[PDB]
């Protein structure tokens, strides 16, 4: 009935306890689950959910040859229960596109998808299940988005947007939404030079995005956003724990104003907690591919040039295909702290497991516990061979 | 709780965004996915859904074979949520019959099946999910309806009816419910000469139907109802950009009040928006089959017989196979304005695609937008092949 | 939020029109759907619901082997939405049992089941999704019920029970319960001479139950009862338009006070509407088998021993097989009059169609209209053959 | 809207009565069911469900091969309507983990489920449908719980915990929970020697728990909670009608403090009801493994060292396969008495029928009648031969 307020700081975070996983792929090799990839988590006053790209097809289903494929018609952003799998009878489709976001303000949820061709392509913004408004592509190249959830303010919810090369200067622009209908927009500021795919949430102090530099950089990019002034800034995460996939080694000397080198031309969607001795990072075990999952506790990461780990825990083994990964919080929890939240993105298939004409994901998802948890490893837990 | 009025202009159409897209035929190729034809889109106050008339029949499963017939004991109106597709499991039945239509009031829906042999059809109109009212055929030649959504003004919801030969003269009524029961019934009056498939709109100037002439004419009979009078007016679009299909070429003068001569006894149920210099038309690209769809921007449409197109945009390729299309608004959308949206049926199988035994469909949807988006094109996306 | 009452008078029947139709065995070919038999139809103040008792197994799964079965712990009671499938992830179990009947008060919806071995069967009588009482065997030889739905006035929902031979003398029982509690029970009493599966409806005079005398008559028992008073009495339909089956050829005079001879040990649940001149009679065609249905108006058939067809309808053809029929009305539809409907079982399978090793049936249900409507048939519609 | 006092005494129970039954490996044969084991009943203000440990695949599904483990990954807490079948469309996940408890405190429901290693398990409690408060292990063996419904009283709801060997000492704990939050922890007290999987119900007098001593013991440990004082005590069950499995002959004298010899380092999770002179245990059949179930009253069995049964119903025949059991009520029923209901979880599969790969179950539940009611026995039903 009111627009939800950032009024609270992270609660501490002391280890990482299980939110949810869908065993997808497993139960998917024998039921009507969708196929999927870029998954997310977002929750509603009354109820948290799974989200996730589509693929308009199920796994079993013949038309699940070709779903490495990153854009098609097929594709739509939808949303169902916690921890359930994204079956054809549970899934609620949110709106049509094959790129991302969603979030709710505390009275309505906003969620956007851009679909076109990649010299074409356009944004549609939901807001209470209607479209509002649009936005037309603006460098002619892949107008693309967050792929996780976005954060609200008052009602206002800001969302970053890219448009030209994946692999060189591009256009990055965030917007300020309110019901929907756009307030502002501002071109990318600060000392960030690639940004894909930001990871956000929001606390007292304003809107943190983690993101992915997929040009030059192996360190992420972050972009700090004031929702009431509507302003921001960008750097990258200082801290020598580098946390894109693929990566070089850590060195000892991060870097906080240009892209971390070694790896062109690729990278994941991850995320971050930055909030000064309560800093975590989240990344991939393996510095070569999306295997493993590792959260590490980085003091100061965000500032701090030389700061190394203190603390961890292990969410996938290095064995086990991991992928995207996200922030989200449940805003409207009980409490006088925000509870971190994240979710990792358990790919399947193409093009590692090749198999299989297919690619899919099940989703793993934790929250951050002030108690000292003793570690286990979520794999996905599907074998590939059923599948043969 | 409230009667809705239609007291908006139709917001400005500069170009149309993807609303809703089910991809029903993929799905159901590993899935129970009800085989259909006939679908539309209707809103609620609180919720828009797909409806269509199902067959009775999963697409896989052995009673597919045969779907290409119109009239059975084993259809029904369905409807289900927005862009999921029509399964066993999600689908709920609204009435039973092979022809229909439905729309919202704003307190309650009205919903009209009419079911029966070709000499003894009847219509029962249901309202609040209950029987309220029923009419038996008047000329003993399959009783038939709109196909797409009526709509409704302070209670009152006028709805087209044709009963008589297909390929000659018919007797059409429009009839004007409340609260399912009628009204008011008055005989076609105006020059346009045959009417089949009505697809309507409202807004504050009154309600304006687009329909099939499937006798003489390739350019579309068009119907104005004034729902506080209870009274109508006909004609055809003037324009010269013909809409029906199959079609001869487009001349440069159209008819205003007569049939367009080339192509007898067949067309496509279409629809249009009438609105001044913001006149759109949507029609297959083909002129001789249902393949592509496009939407032309032709000023004055329904009073200028010299008028062209200023704008287009593709919606389908030719290449792809279409079908029925049909006008829907979200009336319950808060703004200034009503926006236009549509819906395109994507029909597959027979009789074009005969190494299948069935004939089903998926539904695309779009709305307008104001400002100048890219287009795509929204093929419906299944392998034909995989079915064999 | 308040208690029904019983305060109008039947619509004037010149018709019957399409309710609902659910093509279960066609669907359930290729679907989970259950296998069931012994529907009906059933309406709360919100939403009319298709019941049945379910076999606890699916059509294509295997243990549909053997479901011609009629008393196994595998079976319950359970509803669906109107027109759907009973399908496996749609269907509410309201109780577990083999026999059933159930209603809804006003407030809520009591459902009775019953259980158990043929010579120590209980009732459970739930209310509001809840337990409430239990009646043990009184003649240690099948406790049953209606399989039709109950009639309630003022909170009190009378129920006709039978224990004891399907074949000779038995011993009926009519309960009256109110919020599940029992206020009262009483034997049976008046001329009918033997009871089973009473189909009832209320109307302001009093709730009215038409049975199946399954020792020697083919002539109907009636049950009228005063949910007031809580008293009945019985006797049989006086008309020599008999509506059981099997049974003889129709005479010129009917029996009033005993069984009409022919054909023993044998029967099929049916129903009558009994309003003087409003009367309407249904049967199976076949005087042979559960083939054809139909609906014949015949005046004063309760109490005139003469009484003939002055109108009729077809509902099913004799080529397609019937089973089970009973009656139901929505006692919350606005209006004057209740509107009377009734359902038809479709049965399928053994032992009439033997190559397959199940028994099932779908669902086709009417209600009355003022108007005089063509008539259609309404089949089952699937074909045997794809089950081999 | 308040929290639920637990203010009344049992009912009288002078038989059993069917309450629910969901047929799931009969219909998981031909459908999407979940593979589950350890399911039990619990019910909110406004609905009763059935819950149970998913093991993230359907039993058809190729990942059904290895279910007979306990403790994966893939495990989580879910709940589902009331005789329907665990399904993966239907089935709602409360929580991940490999062992649980759950229970409504009149306003809100709270779960818990334990995941990890067997060296660092943690238990995480979940109250509203959100994560509240975390425990850690604290003997690092297997930190597990009750398997069944938790019970509240004013907010408070009291839960067992074991951590430790589960075939010599090991640490048990009560802890205090309201709305997610710990109040209060204990050791165990008491003369019971080893705990596990706690069967609870609440009255007036305070909460009874039922457990398993999977050490030496073959009579059961109970343990007596008053949730006001937040204390306990715990024994055994004194009489000589013993009820864990496997288990010794009954002899004339049982044990009240400590365990009866004859049978090591095994169990099954059972319950009882411990009320005077209305006392019923339950128990397997068979001494040597689980099948069979029955009811049997004796009177004072907690309190008297001699006590025999005086009455019994059989609710599984010995020849069939039975599994855990437990205890529920309806704490929200209308009336002036808690009727006491119970489970009994069927198993299928390995080990004992090891034809197949999988270990799966189906649940039948009972409830207390004040009659003298017949009784039947209830199969799980399925035909393992048809899943070969
Ligand atoms: C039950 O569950 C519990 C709870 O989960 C389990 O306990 C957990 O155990 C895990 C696994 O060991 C721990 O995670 C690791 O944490 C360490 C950080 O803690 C260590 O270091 C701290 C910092 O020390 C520094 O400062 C202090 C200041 O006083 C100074 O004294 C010290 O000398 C040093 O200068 C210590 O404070 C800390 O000690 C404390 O905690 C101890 C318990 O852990 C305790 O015993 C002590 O008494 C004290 O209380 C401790 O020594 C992380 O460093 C580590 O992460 C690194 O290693 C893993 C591999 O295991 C790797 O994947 C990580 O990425 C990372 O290593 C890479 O990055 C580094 C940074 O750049 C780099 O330096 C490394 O060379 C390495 O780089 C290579 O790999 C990466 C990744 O592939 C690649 O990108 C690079 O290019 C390169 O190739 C772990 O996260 C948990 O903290 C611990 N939790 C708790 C609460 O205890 C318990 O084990 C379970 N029980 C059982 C029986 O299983
Ligand atoms: C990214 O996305 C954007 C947004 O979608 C893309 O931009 C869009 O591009 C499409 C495709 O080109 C455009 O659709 C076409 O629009 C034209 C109408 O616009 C043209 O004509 C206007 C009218 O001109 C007249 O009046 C002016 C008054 O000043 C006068 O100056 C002029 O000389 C003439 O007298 C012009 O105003 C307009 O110019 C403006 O816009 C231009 C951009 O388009 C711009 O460059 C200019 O600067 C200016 O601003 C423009 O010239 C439609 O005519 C056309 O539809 C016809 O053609 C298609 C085939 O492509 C066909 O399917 C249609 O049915 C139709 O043609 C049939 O019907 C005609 C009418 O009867 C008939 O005459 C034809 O012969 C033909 O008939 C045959 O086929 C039919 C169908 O099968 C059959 O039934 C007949 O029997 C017969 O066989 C298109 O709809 C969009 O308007 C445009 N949108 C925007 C906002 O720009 C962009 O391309 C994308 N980017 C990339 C890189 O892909
Ligand atoms: C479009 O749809 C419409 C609407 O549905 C269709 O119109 C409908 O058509 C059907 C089919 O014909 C009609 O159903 C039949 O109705 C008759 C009753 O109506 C007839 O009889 C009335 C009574 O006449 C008596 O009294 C009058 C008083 O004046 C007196 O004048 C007369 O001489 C006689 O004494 C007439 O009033 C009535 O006339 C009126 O209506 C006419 C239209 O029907 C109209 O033309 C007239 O102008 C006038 O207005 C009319 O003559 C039922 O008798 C009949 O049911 C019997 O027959 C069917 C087989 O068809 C059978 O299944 C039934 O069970 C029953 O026959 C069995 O039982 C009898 C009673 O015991 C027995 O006597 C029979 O021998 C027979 O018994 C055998 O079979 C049974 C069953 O297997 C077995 O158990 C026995 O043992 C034995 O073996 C039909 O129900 C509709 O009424 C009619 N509806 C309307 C509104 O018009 C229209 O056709 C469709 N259009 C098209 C193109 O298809
Ligand atoms: C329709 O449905 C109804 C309702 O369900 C059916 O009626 C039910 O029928 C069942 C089956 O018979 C009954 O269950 C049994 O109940 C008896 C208890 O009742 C008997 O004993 C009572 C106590 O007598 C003692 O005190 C009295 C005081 O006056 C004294 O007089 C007497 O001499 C003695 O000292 C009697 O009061 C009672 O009589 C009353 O009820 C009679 C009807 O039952 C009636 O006829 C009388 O007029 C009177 O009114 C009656 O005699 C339980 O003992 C029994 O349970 C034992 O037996 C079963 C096997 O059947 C076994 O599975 C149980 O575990 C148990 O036996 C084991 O444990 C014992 C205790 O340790 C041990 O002593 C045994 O040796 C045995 O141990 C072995 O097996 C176990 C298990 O495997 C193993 O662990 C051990 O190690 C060892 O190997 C049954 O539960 C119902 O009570 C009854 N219900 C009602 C309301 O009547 C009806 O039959 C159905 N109709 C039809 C046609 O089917
Ligand atoms: C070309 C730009 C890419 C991001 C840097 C690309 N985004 C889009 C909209 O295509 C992602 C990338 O190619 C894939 C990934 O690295 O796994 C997913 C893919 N993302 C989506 N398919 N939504
Ligand atoms: C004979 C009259 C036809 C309309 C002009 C016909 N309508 C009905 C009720 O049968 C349509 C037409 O035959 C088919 C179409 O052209 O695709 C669909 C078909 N429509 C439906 N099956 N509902
Ligand atoms: C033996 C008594 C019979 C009724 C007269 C019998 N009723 C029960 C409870 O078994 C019915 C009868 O045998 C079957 C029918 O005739 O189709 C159904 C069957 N009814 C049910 N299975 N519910
Ligand atoms: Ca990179
Ligand atoms: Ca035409
Ligand atoms: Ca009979
Ligand atoms: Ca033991």
């Amino acid at each position: 009935r009111n627009f939800n307020n950032l009024t609270k700081g992270l609660c501490t975070i002391n280890s990482w306890h299980i939110y949810g996983k869908d065993n997808a792929v497993r139960i998917g090799e024998s039921s009507d689950v969708l196929v999927t990839r870029e998954p997310y988590v977002s929750c509603d006053p009354d109820e948290c959910r799974f989200y996730a790209l589509s693929q308009g097809t199920t796994i079993r289903g013949k038309h699940s040859n070709g779903t490495i494929h990153d854009r098609s018609q097929y594709r739509a952003l939808i949303s169902w229960p916690l921890s359930s799998p994204p079956t054809v009878y549970n899934s609620r489709v949110e709106c049509i596109g094959w790129s991302s976001t969603s979030c709710h303000d505390g009275k309505s949820r906003m969620s956007i998808c851009i679909s076109g061709p990649n010299n074409n392509a356009s944004a549609v913004v939901w807001y209470n299940r209607r479209p509002v408004a649009e936005i037309n592509t603006w460098a002619r190249n892949i107008l693309r988005t967050q792929e996780s959830e976005c954060v609200c303010h008052n009602g206002v919810c800001p969302v970053v947007f890219t448009d030209g090369s994946a692999t060189g200067p591009a256009d990055t622009r965030i917007y300020y939404f309110k019901e929907g209908k756009i307030l502002k927009w501002e071109s990318l500021t600060g000392t960030a030079k690639h940004i894909e795919e930001c990871s956000c949430y929001g606390e007292r102090t304003g809107i943190t995005c983690t993101c992915r530099d997929n040009w030059q950089g192996s360190n992420r990019p972050v972009i700090q956003i004031d929702p009431v002034a509507m302003t921001h800034t960008s750097q990258y995460i200082c801290s020598p724990v580098l946390t894109d996939n693929p990566r070089p080694n850590d060195p000892n000397i991060g870097k906080c104003n240009d892209p971390y080198p070694g790896n062109n031309n690729n990278g994941v969607k991850g995320f971050s907690y930055l909030d000064g001795a309560n800093t975590w990072l989240g990344r991939t075990i393996s510095t070569a591919s999306r295997s493993g999952y590792e959260m590490l506790k980085v003091p100061n990461a965000l500032t701090d040039d030389r700061s190394k780990p203190i603390q961890g825990q292990t969410i996938v083994l290095n064995a086990d295909w991991s992928g995207y990964s996200g922030s989200f919080m449940d805003y409207w929890a009980e409490g006088d702290c925000y509870r971190a939240c994240f979710y990792v993105e358990l790919i399947r298939g193409r093009p590692k497991e090749d198999k299989v004409w297919w690619t899919s994901n099940s989703i793993v998802s934790m929250c951050s516990s002030t108690e000292f948890l003793g570690q286990w490893n979520w794999p996905d837990g599907a074998k590939i061979e059923y599948f043969l």
